[PDB]
């Protein structure tokens, strides 16, 4: 049975938050592997995927040590912090960054089908596709580059 | 208006999926910038995050050149194709791991708070958090070595 079933959490203060996934890789962290810091939260413990594990918070929100439950992830006890971590945001730690993607960013929901393919696509049809004119004014909301 | 506010997408056909996201690097693909490969698709388009962007797809559900739109991401098109990649699912593409983690894998979601912290914690604390007596029997659920 799940911990989510196992007991009637809403009895405990709620927290609404933002959560994303983190490693301790340097996509995240800075750090590679071999730097001797590597996996050092800010509190000094390491990072941990476990039945309690290391998440980040913002310091002022919950401070290092709070335990916290967050449904689809378990038990997490605030030992970092991070940047971008502030107000009601929450990093939660993954071994490997495809557990981020596949355990925390796997998502079920509708897509619509517009048109089926053929089999190929060439570049230009992809441009063509993007320079869409009755589409433009939807466009730089999808585009990186200002 | 939102592009998902444009139109009656409800009068195109729909199919349910699981959506995560990728990018070009290693993690996701095996390759690195440099590589001949490196930023292509198995259609041979380069990837793209634009009004209309590439996505990875099983050919035999939704082909290549198939065109969708995926709430919260928008417009793709089917170019690419990967391991895991199979049934209904879908793989989304984003320029960095960052934007996977933030753009796609960012969830607002209600947190139970357990127990504020003091400030601090410890290995030897952690670890006596995780040996809880009366929470092994969930454990194994968290863990990653069997
Ligand atoms: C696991 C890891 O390296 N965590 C680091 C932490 O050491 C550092 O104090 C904090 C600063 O914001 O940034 C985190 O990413
Ligand atoms: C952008 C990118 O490199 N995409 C690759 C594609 O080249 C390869 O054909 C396919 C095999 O499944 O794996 C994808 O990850
Ligand atoms: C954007 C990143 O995926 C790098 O792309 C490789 C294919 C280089 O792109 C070509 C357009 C260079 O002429």
């Amino acid at each position: 049975k799940p911990l989510e079933e196992a007991f009637d959490w809403d009895e405990y203060p709620v927290q609404r938050v933002t959560a994303t996934g983190y490693t301790a890789g340097a996509e995240s962290t800075g750090k590679n592997p071999g730097d001797p810091l590597y996996g050092l939260t800010y509190s000094g413990v390491k990072v941990k995927r476990d039945l309690y594990s290391t998440v980040a918070a913002d310091p002022s929100v919950f401070p290092i040590g709070t335990i916290l439950f967050i449904p689809n992830y378990g038990l997490g006890v605030v030992a970092d912090t991070g940047s971008a971590i502030k107000g009601n945001r929450l990093d939660l730690y993954f071994e490997t960054v495809k557990d981020v993607y596949n355990e925390w960013g796997k998502k079920t929901l509708d897509v619509y089908v517009i048109k089926k393919g053929t089999g190929k696509i060439t570049e230009d049809e992809l441009e063509k596709l993007n320079e869409t004119k009755s589409l433009q004014v939807f466009r730089n909301q999808y585009k990186t580059v200002k």
